């Protein structure tokens, strides 16, 4: 069917290999995608180079933000498309395509233009022997050529993540998205296309990772910044391999997330948000919670109501009215979700619920879908405590006392994430300063402000991205010094 | 004289020792304690330990009134720091007494008032339901910090990191450059008598790959490895950390230029360039070694550097009117005299210098070599390419701005560059065109510590200084609360 | 043609008018209803009640977009607008279409953007407990803001207060100049038809004294006051507003002065001059009249500004290679051949101009006057010394570089100054000696909405622009949360 | 005792001069010589001249370092700084010792720190001859600042205002109030002996009304007026400087509410209110006059209050367990005993207090009332919404959120507010709902000199605090470089 195309020099191109995207839902076939070259990677990055020297230089930076203006626009007349897109690459429900995805992938474009139009930088003045002084001013330039390497989990908002800062700053630009998700990033390409973005300042490449578009793009001597978002293997992978180069990196990493149920809590409020962290997009999202605790004054009452809740999750189409939950991704990533599954099983775990895969009749059947999940029993130790599952499963344990607990949250090798529960003011304080990750949220999950630093600690990643800091990481901060 | 680690809070001495040598004379002044993995394991386990004790406990402010306490010990000791830094580096007492030690003093001074002046943010946002969240950030300690240094400003580059890693906060391991040991050593003891909690500075001597150096950038416990060396080292170190996904911050090499424009104060510029050639016998970082003339004043420039150049004291630290004294180190003089040679090989013209001057003394046992000015290479020569970190500079002429500027930044390098003109213009549109962290005009080594500082390319990653170091030396984390 | 307040949402007449002439030829543009007390009650009444109705429960994000909505209401009636200032001004269309309707867009669609981007501040402190403290700043609408405007951008200063007042989410009671009220009851539809909810945006017309604007500057309901015009009416205001201590924010009057230095480019500082003198005929708060010159260019410079002067085409808005309209009024062109008399009786050589043109047609019925250069005035003259606000400059010779500067700072104003030099140091050493808000270096008349603007001295108090109207605008509360 | 005025680096006397009273016992302390016309003229020139002297050659750094030196200064006489402020108001030693002068210490400091680390902005921009401009913003002395002061806590008022002036780089005037003279003497003392150079700050005593405070504000030298005391004197003040156009910041009175929900630590909220109410008696800006408390625990509440409240020792400063001392002054008693009166007329039940405690010693010479409370009084009870400044509070029930945010705000002051809950969502939601510069939530008086400081309404003008007060003690000047 679909053949979707990589974005070289202001052209569409086809390749020597290509590789099929599969519809997760049913297994069928949706599209061929054509597999980048060591070659063509190659010509992307010079391509890249080369814009920076030709009309997209020449921009001043209200020019440049009113075209990344047009970027959103042409994606949002093309709104039903890109849902369309990101649905069949990952069997997201279309109701979350509707109001998270394509909306934040949009809103990413329009926060980095705007940002680059308010954006400004320092001046300090020195005294000097002569008393004569000296001025000392900071600019921004444009970093280079970034090279973007996203995953498939949220295709379109990632990987627009990167982008809008990128090309915000002035950069051009080589990406590489997920090869399970080709395919909202390809229409991004003829967005671009259509808006009159110029030759080489975006590049659309596909493939996988090692002896792949991924690898190569990586190991190009020609690119200025390798920013990455996965999991923290690949993170370690690509920093050797741009080591040589010493080129600037921003990783957003693997986590394995914690969320804090304390006494003092809104019960159901928990219940409702701890249900959402642990099976929105059956949890493949880096920010899910797969370790939960819960004091033990609430404990059962908290797992029961999990149980009932987590049993009424409808697990089916994209477009079914009232779906939660569709497919794993792909039936590969299955395969390691339902191992996981047998690994709790062996570790001595009680399944609360799920633990299996459901049953449908239908062409279903075929696709990759799971069963959402609960565990008890299993120790702080225990691989499947400490491990990134990246599917709809959560463990539960009791604790007794705060500080205990926060010790258990921060007894990790990840740190990206926790969400907290209490409705008292000095817990919420104390405990979230005390958690060992970039992010706590307090009675609440998922809540996004693009102005905000993001980035998690340990494992989970280097450096931070949002607000002042794409916008310092996306560009060459420059010192000018002038004697007077 | 003997140079001990310091750990938790203990002066140790180690299994193997190695000599710290006079470069003035090649005599022994100190035989220095290597660390072997086990002692660095040891000192990285403190620096943990430490976080989770009365250090982790003080306010910021306290902590800071901490921090210019240890800046106060150093002060009451000026003159053995003078004396320390001397002795390693062979470097003019007057330039340790004026740049050297007052500047690792201010690293503290300085770090310690932006620890007790920032702050962090505040993000208002709207939600569905209307009662809206409030996102704020912290910065917190990023954990320990292991830090590793050159020899070229040995306490002040020292400090530069030291200082904010502990003004934010960190406890701190840190591993000084072979060639300059007794500076950082003369540190511990100041940090220990003002009662700096044990754990939280350890110094660790020891060489770089299968040593001190080596072991610490392996350690999963540290949380960050801050690093000034040059850049193939920095890579090294950037695949060691790899694993452990490790905050990062290098500062590395440059092939720095000078470019005199011909309205230039040819008389300041002939001083400036001077200054930027051969201030440390060229050992520095931020050293020009390539300069481009306008072609109307090339001849002239050239000539009056030549006579500037041959009125330099090339001596002794405590000699009358010293500007020059030793090469760090035989081992440095060795490399530094195969390029002098090199250059020839390539076809150079000497102006002066090029080889090693005469003293009929122990300065002869030592390591100096002449300041020296080629002309006639090509742009690609090894020479006028490669770092070479000696008293050495090439001078060749230009014709047009567009000209110089790609010829400047025709360069795997980017730390710094120094234009001369009296052109406003011209000053601030050339300036914002040159590919570096750095450009100085009518200037050469002015910096303020608010600033950011770093390179581009090989010249390194990331950037600090002022607010990029309470960053960089921070955990930043975001808090959301749900109203 | 009729002019009507908008008043909660609805345009209203009122009891009394008045003319809107045209300056160009005399003739009756329009009537405009002149607010009483009563009105302007009722404007502020509902400006009150509309800050708890639905606009004051819009997101900052919704609030932006309202106001690009504004923007784009604007852009939709473009010539209109144009038409408009023109009619009421006489400026020449040209200077309308590319200055005055543009930047009056921008500052609409720029505070917005500000918005949607702006934070505020986050404090951690320990106290005695160990438990420590949490401080966070907030910004709210400051309440209903009064805004008064000047008639010499009309559009353009009009906007610049309401803009920001918006965006920081407060509403607004406008009152804009009696001699321009034209583009402001436009914007008044534009307000209207982009939805805006009743109340937010008021329009009232009329005078000063005993009149809407007074009214205005004593209602106790608004919150803040900014204003944008002569000095002695700032001053009136100030204590019109003292025993409500209100929020006050004043932009006023200057005399500004250029300074032509040795090494300026010459004709691009005769062309600058040029501009600065005579731009709108002299009636904008930013030009200059007073000039000075270094010694050995001064005759050569005032031949080339009399050269030019008398190029200069004065006539018709759409006439071909218009450069300069008349003045506003004839109660205007009264005052200012007042001070050309004056500048005779004060001993001036009248290099070109002094008069009124002759056009034998109906501009004879209008308000021109001629551009006019003076020489030979003493720094005590009342010419060199009060703001005239027409097309004149008083040029005079200097020889030292301290001489300038002092002679340019002797004087009850500080708005702004323009210096021409092309020597790096120059501009920097000189430019921040002067006193006043806003120096050009080799221009005049360049504004970024993000820079801080405004005037020390008699000209003015506050500073308004980026970050400074973000706060001025905005109450900032801070939070002290104990842990 | 003897306290001169400090003009032009000397101590001078006046050809009046007015009596100091201890509180306590109604003995005179010392004379105070109140300067004249001429006098405070003397000052401001001296000040002016003062910014050409070496003070204004002065580095940031250096100037820094000479505020920290007048901080040392005081730490030196700690004692006898101590001592003054005690005898001028009769507060406790204790207290004086912990919160009064250790906090006038650190305005010096962190202003200083302040200035250190402070720097402004750049701001590039496109041209349409593709060139560009360059736009950067400097920080300049503001000028001379005039500083008039109020009694409540003397030093750490005057301080609060001297500091960042002169951290700015300014010269100060000072007019400390008549009420409490001595701690300002002693400073100024500091002052000259820590060699701060003459004509930099400058003393004078006397009054406000036809006395140096109006001299002050009425001279056209100074740059700034920057005032702290009551609302109806910065209204008069606010017309004084009208025709100057004088940048004004004031901090003025207040009539602040605590306000305790159901869900409030109760304990923790009585001893709050008990402080907030009682501390310094009661002679605070940020004092609670009016406390609202939960319906279903108000009984409860005003016993545990009446309580805590009779359990408070007042008397000597130096006496122990002394929780009271005197008000400042016998006409400040006949004003809150007036109130007290008005009170029992109005209807309001005296839940304890009401009058004078009675000695048998000196201290009936003295000026002591009793601390005092309330219930059963309206909202618009004139002792409700009157400032009385005095040991008192009046407690009202109240039953809906909403109700008594409305409650809160229905007053044309708005200083600072204390909320006691233990909710996180109300916490934040009522915080923010409320109309004041300061909500302290479960605490009261915690200050960080980095916020922004202010009120709203009446309650003042403007903020000061961190960059609030490098900025209005600041020119903040734009420089526009075209390229
Ligand atoms: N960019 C800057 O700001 C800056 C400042 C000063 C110096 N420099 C550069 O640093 C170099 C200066 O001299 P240098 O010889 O001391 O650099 P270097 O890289 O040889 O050694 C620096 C430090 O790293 C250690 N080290 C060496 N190999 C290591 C390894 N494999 N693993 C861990 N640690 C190792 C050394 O022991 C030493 O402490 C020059 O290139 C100079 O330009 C840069
Ligand atoms: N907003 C704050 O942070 C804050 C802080 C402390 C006190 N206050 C307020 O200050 C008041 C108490 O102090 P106060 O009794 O000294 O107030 P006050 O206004 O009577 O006197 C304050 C100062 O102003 C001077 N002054 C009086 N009339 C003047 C005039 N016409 N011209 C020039 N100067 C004049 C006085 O001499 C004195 O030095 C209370 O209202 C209190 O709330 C406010």
């Amino acid at each position: 069917p679909s053949q979707l195309l990589n974005y070289i020099d202001g052209n569409f191109v086809t390749s020597a290999s290509s590789f099929a995207n599969i519809n997760p839902v049913n297994g069928k076939l949706i599209s061929d995608v054509f597999e980048a070259d060591a070659k063509q990677v190659n010509e992307a990055v010079v391509a890249a180079q080369n814009a920076l020297k030709g009309p997209w230089g020449k921009l001043s930076v209200q020019d440049r933000a009113a075209l990344i203006h047009k970027i959103a626009d042409g994606i949002q007349a093309r709104f039903e498309e890109f849902v369309a897109a990101e649905v069949a690459d990952t069997g997201r429900p279309v109701h979350q395509a509707r109001t998270l995805d394509i909306p934040r992938a949009i809103a990413n474009f329009r926060t980095f233009a705007d940002l680059a139009k308010t954006s400004h930088t320092d001046l300090f003045e020195m005294s000097t022997s002569d008393g004569s002084g000296a001025l000392n001013y900071t600019v921004r330039k444009p970093l280079g050529v970034i090279g973007v390497i996203s995953p498939w989990d949220l295709p379109l908002l990632l990987f627009t993540w990167k982008v809008a800062p990128a090309l915000a700053c002035g950069n051009t630009v080589v990406a590489k998205p997920s090869e399970e998700s080709p395919s909202s990033a390809t229409l991004l390409a003829e967005v671009m296309h259509d808006a009159g973005v110029p030759p080489g300042v975006f590049n659309l490449i596909h493939g996988f990772g090692k002896d792949s578009a991924g690898e190569f793009l990586t190991q190009h001597p020609g690119i200025s910044a390798l920013t990455f978002t996965g999991e923290s293997k690949t993170g370690s992978t690509i920093m050797k391999a741009v080591a040589d180069g010493v080129k600037e990196v921003s990783f957003e990493l693997g986590g394995k997330n914690a969320a804090v149920v304390f006494a003092d809590a809104d019960l159901d409020a928990a219940i409702e948000g701890v249900l959402r962290s642990s099976f929105t997009n059956s949890g493949q999202v880096c920010l899910c919670s797969e370790r939960v605790y819960v004091h033990r004054s609430i404990f059962d009452e908290f797992v029961s109501g999990l149980k009932v809740e987590a049993e009424r999750l409808v697990v089916g189409y994209p477009d079914q009215d009232g779906v939660n939950m569709g497919p794993l991704i792909s039936h590969g990533h299955r395969d390691k979700v339902l191992s996981y599954y047998r690994l709790a099983v062996d570790e001595g775990a009680t399944v609360v619920t799920g633990g299996g895969v459901p049953k449908f009749n239908d062409e279903r059947d075929q696709g990759a879908y799971v069963q959402p999940t609960i565990w008890t029993g299993l120790s702080d130790k225990a691989r499947c405590v400490t491990e990134e599952i990246f599917g709809p499963v959560c463990h539960i344990s009791p604790f007794d006392d705060e500080d205990e607990v926060i010790n258990r949250v921060n007894d990790s090798n990840y740190g990206l994430a926790c969400a907290i529960w209490t409705t008292n003011l000095s817990r919420a304080h104390r405990v979230s300063r005390q958690i060992h990750v970039g992010l706590v949220w307090v009675n609440t999950w998922y809540l996004r402000d693009l102005r905000t630093p993001f980035g998690g600690v340990k494992l989970s990643g280097l450096g931070r991205e949002g607000g002042r800091f794409s916008m310092d990481f996306y560009s060459d901060i420059a010192n000018i010094c002038i004697k007077i």
